[PDB]
């Protein structure tokens, strides 16, 4: 029989928040499919959100799938070049369309990011049923803000936009919570489904992205527990991971850089409120691991589990971003969210709530990795990752083998017996995929489905990286590093803090040869400015 797939999607969930990857989180569902699946610490995605999903559903890059750069922030030396329509475009297929002509039923609930118009929907992009937000976030209990001209570009470009398959919906139900909603819909899909043949169920949650928003009952398990703040926490999570073998015993962490004051700085009612954030934040993944449950469960009981392959995965690193260092999120974002919101300790987490973690929470949790989402080193696009599929040889295990998002697609094209159709779909020219099926490597044949001269780059906000084998150069433009490219030797440096590009310079210029074909194979375009802080 062929196996049903089970795409879990978790959106700014970082390396060490579940159980099983070293978190104090109440994950015990996530956990149950992590310890008897296989755990991955060397599974990459892009930097950033719609990026990663156009790499998902395709199996190549994001700058040939339609997100060259996220839509909300195209530039006009960006715009009509190909691969930066800011929508999964039409040189590539995805894996749903894919897997519905061979007959599996393509259900998914969660967030989309992939287009917002009609004809770049997931029922226009192979789903058969859908229930999703569209846009990169949205208020979790849809509460929007009012808006008009000055509505801060950050809250204009996220409404709670929903779809249910074809149908653009007036009116969210009574007590909605995305992940709740989400849970919802992808169990009545299952319910509702043709039991005598498989399906292809995508779950992209939008926890635990911001706003950081969960239900009270669930933020009360974890009053007082975040009081030490963030860099206590970072100790804790390195603790468990070398404890649990998720990392090496004698890894160098990359020290935390904030712009922030540290804990230690802070005010009590500040402290009180950023540590309050945490809490929410510990609830919202609490309860997406509860979503989860409610659908494996059902799985389970239906006698489908074991013949499910789930993956689990977050989209980019831990979110560190604080929205009001971006005069392009704005104009006065802070100011509209005191006119509009009320972040006085009590109510955060509440829907007429606004917060965001920022970037020492962030940093605890991407830790021993260098900083976090939306960068191209580790902390940017090492995600943790999990496969449970007890028809293939390699469980139980913590595997260390290099993988990226692109794997996905050819790995679930094999398992489904499908052949990806080459370089031409419904008589238009598409892209083949860039990764290699997992099929080898998980059932025991191989040690891992890449090599020491594999090749993979990244490039998003002015920002790049280069892959080979266990060699990376990363650039990181002013302000935020050297504008040069430095180069590290991941096996011996996972926090890429020795930079070797002076003492392996013959290293470097092999990878930056790499690099030059890298945009040249999937058409990187940098404008100028990467973005601007302030
Ligand atoms: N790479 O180190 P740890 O031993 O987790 C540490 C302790 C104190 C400060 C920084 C790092
Ligand atoms: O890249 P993100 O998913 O963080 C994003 C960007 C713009 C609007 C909403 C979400
Ligand atoms: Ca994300």
């Amino acid at each position: 029989k062929r196996p049903n797939f089970l795409v879990i999607v978790a959106d700014d969930l970082g390396f060490s928040d579940i159980g099983a990857f070293g978190g104090e989180i109440a994950t015990p569902n996530l956990d149950a499919l992590a310890i008897a699946g296989l755990r991955l610490t060397d599974f990459h995605t892009a930097s950033a959100a719609s990026p990663t999903r156009s790499m998902l559903l395709t199996g190549t890059d994001h700058h040939i799938a339609g997100i060259g750069t996220v839509a909300e922030a195209l530039t006009p030396e960006l715009e009509g070049k190909p691969g930066y329509e800011g929508h999964l475009n039409e040189r590539v297929v995805a894996l749903p369309e894919l897997l519905r002509e061979a007959g599996y039923q393509t259900l998914m609930a969660g967030k989309w990011h992939l287009g917002l118009k009609p004809e770049q929907t997931p029922h226009a992009r192979g789903f058969e049923r859908s229930f999703s937000l569209l846009p990169g976030a949205a208020n979790h209990y849809g509460f929007e803000p009012p808006y008009d001209e000055s509505t801060p570009r950050i809250l204009k470009g996220t409404p709670a936009l929903y779809v249910e398959d074809e149908r653009y919906l007036d009116t969210l139900p009574e007590g909605f919570y995305s992940s709740d909603a989400f849970g919802d819909k992808l169990l009545q899909y299952l319910k509702e489904r043709d039991q005598s043949r498989p399906f292809f169920a995508y779950l992209p949650f939008s926890a635990p992205h911001w706003p950081l928003q969960a239900p009270r009952e669930i933020v009360e398990k974890y009053r007082g527990r975040y009081d030490a703040g963030p860099e206590a926490l970072r100790q804790e999570r390195l603790a468990r991971l070398k404890e649990l073998g998720l990392v090496e015993a004698d890894v160098e962490a990359h020290p935390v850089l904030a712009l922030t004051r540290e804990w230690e700085a802070l005010e009590d009612e500040e402290r009180a409120k950023s540590a309050r954030a945490m809490e929410v934040y510990a609830a919202m993944v609490e309860r997406m691991d509860w979503n989860i449950g409610r659908v494996v469960d059902y799985l389970r009981r239906q006698g489908e589990l074991d013949n499910t392959f789930v993956l689990f995965m977050s989209d980019n690193g831990a979110e560190g971003a604080l929205l009001e260092a971006f005069p392009k999120f704005g104009p006065d974002l802070l100011d509209f969210l005191d006119r509009h919101y009320d972040n006085s300790l009590e109510n955060i987490g509440s829907a007429n709530s606004y917060v965001w973690y920022g970037p020492r929470w962030a940093q605890a949790a991407t830790a021993p990795s260098r900083l976090y989402k939306a960068f191209t080193t580790q902390g940017g696009i090492r995600v943790p990752a999990l496969v449970r599929y007890p028809r293939l040889s390699r469980q139980g295990a913590i595997s260390h083998a290099f993988a990226t998002v692109m794997d996905v697609t050819p790995t679930l094209l094999d398992l489904a017996g499908v052949r990806h159709p080459g370089k031409r779909w419904r008589g238009r020219e598409i892209a083949e995929p860039r990764g290699r099926s997992w099929l080898g490597w998980l059932s025991g044949e191989t040690e891992a489905a890449h090599d020491e001269n594999t090749v993979t780059g990244w490039g998003l906000f002015g920002m790049r990286a280069i892959r080979q084998g266990d060699w990376k150069a990363v650039y990181l433009p002013a302000p935020v590093g050297p504008a040069t490219w430095q180069l590290y030797d991941l096996a011996r440096d996972p926090g890429e803090i020795h930079d070797l590009a002076d003492s392996q310079p013959g290293k470097l210029a092999e990878l930056i040869e790499h690099w030059k074909r890298y945009v040249s194979d999937t058409g990187v375009v940098e404008g100028a400015s990467p973005f601007l802080v302030r």
